[PDB]
């Protein structure tokens, strides 16, 4: 039967769902590691044991257990990204689209969800794999990875909570691909990984850490770097971390045994009860446990690593969106409401500023400060709210991006970038929000195909055309169509450093993506935080 | 008769003048001072004692020795500022231009010449005071004062060189002024000190000083603050400086007596020729000999006079060039020539920011590199050209007189500022260089009235204009014709900060004269190399 697949792990039945007046086939939560609960909690993941008989995979798997947002209860913009299942330690699971008739050997795309390494779920209907693995003709996977604590708690020197876990559960999954893909009609040779935010970050730390390279052939990053400044800590920030938060939940702090001991005898909730206590700073994008440059997943520093080009060196198609800042700002930053224009004062200009930038001192704020500001016209509500839009996206996403692709580039094999600038039709947040980050994930996935949801004929064609350039990079390494009389996505070069734009509108290439503000941010202002 | 006037000093004969068809009284090379010579050398001015009989005030006197420009042999452009007269110690005299007939107590305006401090004569063409004193109806005096070494070699504790002579001239024929011109028809109650460049900074230097202020009405600053960055030293700075002299000159070091004896005995041309040896820095727009902020002449530092009000309160008309920095690039930094476009590599602006910014440290160049960079087309030759002079014109000239515009209007009695922006249809100097530092000077003193001049008649209106400004103001404080029907020139206010253009367009009202580049200049940079 085309529903069941005998994998080296064991036989799984998957199930047949409809799309776009047709049909695929869907094998959903196999699970692909040991579930981390008990003693296992914060440890390194096991591989699943093989199983006799036939797995269900009819249905999704539970969500990994996560902070939840209540921000706007009830509210579809809020919503759409917080678990859709019931929440576990038993989580490691992952889900393939299969075209119908199963294919013999195609092009194989693996999603990772981001979420900031403190939230995310491969079960959210925006990650649907179903139309692009139907309208591409890909098989589509999405696997999962534990977050917050419980996939980044980190005490260096520990083997009980090293630290890294969740990109180690992402391996795994990486590498369950790699050994049964085959079975399902996906070429294991061909496997292109993709992510948004966390998720893209994590894209690149596998194309970093030499322990991941080989699982994989291709990558596209969306809105995140491996270098980002919320991406990673220091293994002497973790281990404070670690122990902050055993300092909230009462824990002995004699040892790490005692800590992790502790640790592990608490409910899931009330880790996350704490778990935003034990930032630094009092800031905006910035999360209480990401991955830790340990020496081990990562050889050395990641500077060191793009600046030698120790990385696996292959084609990457990678961008950003217009406004990446607006959610953080919303969320915690004074003056911005999600009902109101959020016309901003100088005043809460220069809150969002410090909040922004948690690690400058006062010389470093008012550089910051000075760039993004018009002193022809410094009391504008609405320049003042963009500005600080830009600050936050600029420093936590599309700079770092951008030095990313640069030092990448340098020894890579061929790279695209893209800068999404769309607005969707029939976003339900506010105008002054615009391209909000995550929202060109609905279009890669194709949303738009679907008629009941409300898109444009124009946003149809842009959604089929983002996931015909993502389908065809993942299976040349090049997002055109060879030989066709459509313009042209040319490749970024380090002396043109040319992209396009991504819109409704006629394609447009451009060059230096916002260099102006990321020389600013990648070479001026790290320069003055070490010197004062 | 009407060319004989008694003045407290003595009698004078000066000249009938021709003028634009008609003529008026000129009064050459009065002296105010007894000859600085020999021991008075580096030595306050004294009172020029009465003589008997009738001085001949007919022709030009002395200039003062300084240095002469020979970096374009027989060029106009250039050979316009060098001294025009044979050069002396024996050069402390003033000049009067007098309406026809004798006016009995009319307006009165005092030229103060600029030249870095180490030029400048009253004799020059472009200064012949005939033109604005028959136009507008105004007595009109320029002075001299000692430049350089002469001037302003200063060590302090001394009395024999205490500094600031050349400032101490500078009252002195304010003092003359002050007492004597009612016998020449002028009211000594209304007098307008105004100078360019040198002459603009000493103006305002004359609005601080304590013992200056009671000597005059009204000021005019043109291209030129107190506060410039050239425009002072400290004491221990101006010693240093001296020492360096004396150093050049085998002179004995060993106190001050024994420097001062040495430095007495040389011919006045051996000070000149190892004068530019003593600066601190590589450095483009900075003199060796100016004003020492002494505790007498200046009672504390000129920020805090600036900041506590501690000033003569009065009206101010003031205002700066569109190019200000063009003249010094041309003769200091590399890639800059006379006969060519000047294009600039990328190479030769990061030369000329050192050149510029000599004081600040490599994060401090950095961030002038930056703000003046763009980096989407950061190789081009027109923009890293202007860039430069922008470069020079905001940090020397520009953002020091804004800053000095807006401390002094918090307490001052009226503010009136301008941009001049029009390029002289005749100028012989390259169209790179643009509206050059001191062009304004040639329509204050109405030169584009006189045909053979070869100016526009749209110039000579701009003159004309200009003039009237510039004697209304000197006459009311306000440059606005009473009840006229013309465009007014508003007032500048802390909280509008208009200013307007001066060209031979339609008069167009502006604010915040390049604001952003000097709030870079005034608060971020010195914030920055205070910290670093
Ligand atoms: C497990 O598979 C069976 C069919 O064998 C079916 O009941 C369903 O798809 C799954 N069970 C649940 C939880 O509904
Ligand atoms: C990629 O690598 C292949 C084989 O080494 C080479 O021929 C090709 O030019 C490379 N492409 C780019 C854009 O570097
Ligand atoms: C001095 O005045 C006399 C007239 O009394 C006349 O010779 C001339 O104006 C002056 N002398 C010189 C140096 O020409
Ligand atoms: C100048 O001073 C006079 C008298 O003190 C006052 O009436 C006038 O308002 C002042 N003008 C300005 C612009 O400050």
């Amino acid at each position: 039967s085309e529903l069941l697949v005998n994998t080296k792990s064991g036989k799984v039945m998957g199930t047949r769902v409809p799309v776009l007046s047709s049909h695929i086939s869907a094998f959903l939560g196999i699970p692909f590691a040991e579930p981390p609960v008990g003693n296992m909690r914060f440890r390194r993941p096991e591989p699943k044991k093989p199983w006799s008989g036939v797995w269900n995979a009819s249905t999704y798997p539970n969500n990994c257990q996560q902070y939840v947002d209540e921000q706007f209860p009830g509210f579809s913009g809020s919503e759409m990204w917080n678990p859709n299942r019931e929440m576990s330690e038993d989580c490691l699971y992952l889900n393939i689209w299969v075209p119908s008739p199963r294919p013999k050997s195609t092009t194989v795309m693996v999603w990772i969800y981001g979420g900031g390494f403190y939230s995310g779920s491969s079960t959210l209907d925006v990650y649907n794999g179903k139309y692009l693995a139907y309208t591409e003709e890909v098989v589509l996977v999405s696997l999962s990875y534990r977050v917050g604590a419980f996939g980044f708690l980190a005490l260096h020197g520990s083997q009980e909570a090293p630290g890294n876990v969740g990109l180690l559960d992402q391996r795994m999954a990486l590498q369950w691909v790699h050994d049964n893909i085959q079975f399902f009609g996906g070429d294991p040779k061909t496997v292109t990984i993709f992510g948004e935010s966390a998720g893209g970050a994590s894209v690149g730390m596998h194309i970093l850490s030499p322990g991941s390279r080989d699982l994989f052939r291709r990558a596209i990053l969306q809105s995140g770097s491996p270098n980002c400044p919320w991406a990673s800590v220091s293994v002497a920030e973790g281990r404070r971390r670690a122990v902050e938060l055993g300092r909230n939940l009462n824990c002995n702090l004699n040892s790490d045994e005692e800590l992790i001991h502790c640790l592990r005898e608490k409910k899931p909730q009330e880790l996350i009860d704490v778990e935003w206590n034990v930032l630094p700073f009092d800031s905006i994008f910035r999360f209480s446990f990401v991955p830790v440059i340990d020496g081990e997943f990562f050889p050395t520093s990641l500077e060191s690593m793009l600046n030698s080009g120790n990385f696996k060196k292959t084609q990457i198609l990678l961008g950003v969106n217009k406004d990446e800042g607006s959610f953080f700002l919303l969320y915690g930053a004074p003056g911005f409401s999600k009902d109101s224009e959020s016309k901003i004062s100088r005043e809460d200009f220069m809150s969002g500023v410090k909040l922004s930038v948690p690690h400058a001192n006062d010389l470093g704020l008012d550089a910051v400060t000075l760039q993004y500001t018009d002193w022809m016209d410094d009391n504008n509500g609405i320049k003042n709210r963009d500005g600080l839009d830009d600050i936050v996206g600029d420093h936590n996403v599309i700079c770092p991006l951008m030095h990313f692709v640069n030092k990448y580039t340098k020894f890579g094999n061929g790279t695209y970038l893209y800068f999404f600038n769309h607005r969707a039709s029939n976003l339900v947040w506010p105008e002054w929000m615009g391209v909000i980050h995550g929202y060109e994930i609905e279009f890669v996935f194709g949303l738009p195909l679907v008629k009941e949801l409300n898109y444009t004929a124009e946003e149809e064609a842009l959604s089929r055309r983002i996931m015909h350039y993502w389908a065809t990079f993942a299976k040349t390494g090049n997002p055109n169509e060879p030989h066709s009389q459509e313009s042209k996505w040319p490749l970024f070069t380090t002396k043109e450093q040319k992209f396009i734009d991504l819109n409704t509108e006629p394609m447009k290439v451009h060059q230096r993506l916002r260099v102006q503000m990321c020389v600013f941010w990648n070479q001026f202002l790290p320069k003055l935080l070490n010197a004062t």
